[PDB]
């Protein structure tokens, strides 16, 4: 593992190449124009600048105007605070109803997520079919690890979880790893034993700084298109104080929408890139037919149970997992609060926790159900799009949640977990429980898993591969226009996914100048 991180402070010195947008001296031609500055976005904008002039449009502000997005001990704050349209953390409520929230940052949701890192299940590649070039794959991990990625140091809570994961039958003992693989491990982390969050915006300091410009609170609201060989020519941006602005491409340069599951479908359909009749239905002018921009939108479950011990325990971060083919584990440790942070709990309604917790969670893997983006304005970029992910509507999902529960059964069975019962009982009622308790024949884990459901924040789709894009991750029909983010992919890569997308922004980068090259 000599490719890891150090401890060190945030690097912001990328600050000296971000602009404000209300700046017109952005405005102009670029050879690439990337629209989000998020997980992809940042390593994709970084590479490309490595030969040619970038501009990096990012709707939200720099991190450094939200300390608590700097911190493993700010994690709560951000979603603890009310959204007022400027902060980090954007609030919505999926049409399920079930509360969820997206980053609004320089840095996406690397600024604000829980910090886990884990590379792609290695069996991910030949599934998707992509001739994916898996030396350049490790290399764009190794180079992703170097900037941002520590090896943990021991917390108390995660060793009390992976003893009982082990005790549990998730195995094997995997140790210290990255790699997503059955059994029980330490993984990486891109908050360093510090404690200080590293994120995605510093991947912006590998880039050169004479061919990298990022315009902050620029919320980009149309693609531009050539007007007959359909092309994008580039972009409609506007500032905080709503005056507009146009960048372009030039030659054989390409716009890159990386503006997350949310974003990208919503930015697509905005530009007449979509379903012929929805578009059609809005009077939005059809640019581009494609019946599957928005469709294909996945958010795999969350399922927990949440112990109060009758001593405290510390708080921790996510570090060890339990990895099943069927269902992904973790536990959180967490001081208790009188502020909920949003969507930790699916609504608002949830009981408040008065004591020291561990959040103890299943995810379910795909998932297979899955719903859609579409617009709620049909011209304003700043209103949310509505998103439904029909949760528990394919019943092979219900089916591994049910198995995901049962496991978390026996991991409150455990000689690990015992000291943290409230009553030496035989039984697991011997746990004080915050919100409901596990149920053990299958219909009532069956009603555990539909009525106690919450996002992971895993959420994926809307501009699939196959689906809207090629292998290469352009739009089908379109001339240089791509798109990389999480929107790409039906099924996650592993348990914890930012590690694959900071790889993919990287990748396709390096697949963008290669093609390029003579
Ligand atoms: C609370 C939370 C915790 C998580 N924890 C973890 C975890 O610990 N480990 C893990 O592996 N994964 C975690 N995830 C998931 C993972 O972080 C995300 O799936 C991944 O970061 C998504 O990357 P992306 O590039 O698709 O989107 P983002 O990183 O969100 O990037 C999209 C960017 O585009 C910008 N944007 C959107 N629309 C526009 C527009 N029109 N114009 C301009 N800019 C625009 C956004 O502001 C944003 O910065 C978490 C997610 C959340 C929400
Ligand atoms: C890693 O990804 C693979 C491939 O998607 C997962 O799928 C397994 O592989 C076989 C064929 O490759 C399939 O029949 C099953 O869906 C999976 N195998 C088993 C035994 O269930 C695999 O499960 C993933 N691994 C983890 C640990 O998540
Ligand atoms: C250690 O973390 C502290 C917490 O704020 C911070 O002051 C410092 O940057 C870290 N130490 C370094 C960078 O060596
Ligand atoms: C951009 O400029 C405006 C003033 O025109 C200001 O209100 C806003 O905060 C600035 N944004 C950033 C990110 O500096
Ligand atoms: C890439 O790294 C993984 C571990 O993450 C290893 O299993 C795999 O063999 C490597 N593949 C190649 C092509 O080197
Ligand atoms: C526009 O479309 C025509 C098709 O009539 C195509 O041949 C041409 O390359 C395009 N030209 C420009 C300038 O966009
Ligand atoms: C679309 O425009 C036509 C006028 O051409 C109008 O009849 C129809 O109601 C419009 N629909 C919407 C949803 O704006
Ligand atoms: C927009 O969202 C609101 C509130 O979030 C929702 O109830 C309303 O029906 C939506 N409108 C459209 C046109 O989708
Ligand atoms: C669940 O998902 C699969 C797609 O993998 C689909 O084939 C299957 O028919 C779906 N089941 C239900 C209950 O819809
Ligand atoms: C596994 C998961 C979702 O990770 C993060 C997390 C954070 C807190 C902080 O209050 C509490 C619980 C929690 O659980």
């Amino acid at each position: 593992h000599h490719h890891l991180a150090n401890t060190s402070a945030h690097d912001f010195s990328y600050l000296k190449f971000v602009y404000n947008a209300t700046d017109t001296s952005l405005e102009g031609s670029y050879d690439y124009i990337v629209i989000g500055g998020g997980t992809s976005g940042c390593p994709l904008a970084a590479t490309l600048s490595e030969k040619y002039k970038v501009l990096l449009l990012e709707r939200g502000t720099i991190a450094t105007e939200y300390p608590n997005t700097l911190t493993a001990d700010g994690f709560a704050y951000n979603l603890q605070q009310q959204d007022d349209g400027k902060t980090p953390v954007e609030r919505f409520v999926s049409e399920d109803g079930i509360d969820n929230v997206r980053a609004r940052i320089l840095g996406g949701t690397t600024i604000i997520n829980a910090g886990v890192y884990a590379r792609a299940n290695i069996s991910f590649y030949s599934q998707t079919g992509i001739e994916w070039d898996l030396d350049l794959v490790n290399k764009t991990y190794e180079w992703v690890e170097d900037a941002i990625v520590v090896k943990p140091n021991n917390q108390s809570w995660q060793s009390v979880i992976g003893e009982g994961f082990l005790e549990a039958g998730i195995l094997p003992d995997n140790g210290f790893s990255l790699d997503h693989e059955a059994g029980t491990r330490l993984t990486g982390s891109t908050f360093d034993n510090n404690g200080t969050r590293h994120a995605a915006d510093e991947l912006l300091n590998k880039g050169d700084p004479n061919n990298l410009l990022v315009a902050v609170q620029a919320s980009v609201e149309k693609i531009l298109f050539s007007s007959n060989n359909l092309s994008a020519i580039g972009v409609i941006y506007t500032d905080s104080d709503g005056n507009s602005h146009q960048a372009f491409v030039r030659g054989n340069g390409e716009v890159i929408v990386s503006a997350g599951t949310i974003g990208t479908p919503q930015l697509l359909l905005l530009s007449g890139v979509g379903p012929e009749s929805y578009l059609s239905s809005l009077n939005i002018t059809v640019v581009q037919p494609n019946p599957y921009v928005g469709q294909f939108v996945y958010d795999n479950p969350r399922n927990f149970i949440n112990i109060l011990p009758p001593n405290p325990i510390e708080a921790s971060v996510v570090t060890v997992l339990g990895i099943r083919s069927d269902y992904y584990q973790v536990s959180a440790s967490s001081l208790p609060f009188s502020t909920p942070p949003f969507s930790l709990f699916p609504t608002t309604s949830y009981p408040l926790p008065n004591s020291t917790f561990a959040h103890i969670v299943s995810q379910v893997p795909g998932p297979l159900s899955h719903g859609s983006v579409t617009l709620n304005s049909s011209s304003d970029v700043r209103i949310a799009p509505n998103i439904k992910f029909n949760y528990y509507s394919n019943s092979t999902d219900l089916a591994n949640c049910v198995s995901g529960m049962k496991k978390l059964g026996d991991l409150l069975r455990t000689k690990a977990l015992e000291p943290y019962k409230a009553r030496d009982v035989l039984g697991i009622d011997g746990f004080n429980y915050l919100g409901v308790p596990l149920p053990t024949d299958d219909a009532s884990f069956e009603t555990f898993c539909l009525d106690n459901v919450a996002s992971y924040w895993h959420y994926h789709g809307g501009s699939l591969v196959g689906k809207v894009l090629d292998d290469s991750f352009r739009v089908m029909g379109i001339k240089a226009l791509r798109v990389v983010d999480a929107s790409t992919f039906p099924y996650e890569p592993n348990s914890h996914p930012q590690g694959f997308y900071l790889m993919l922004g990287r990748y396709v980068g390096l697949q963008i100048l290669q093609e390029r090259s003579i």
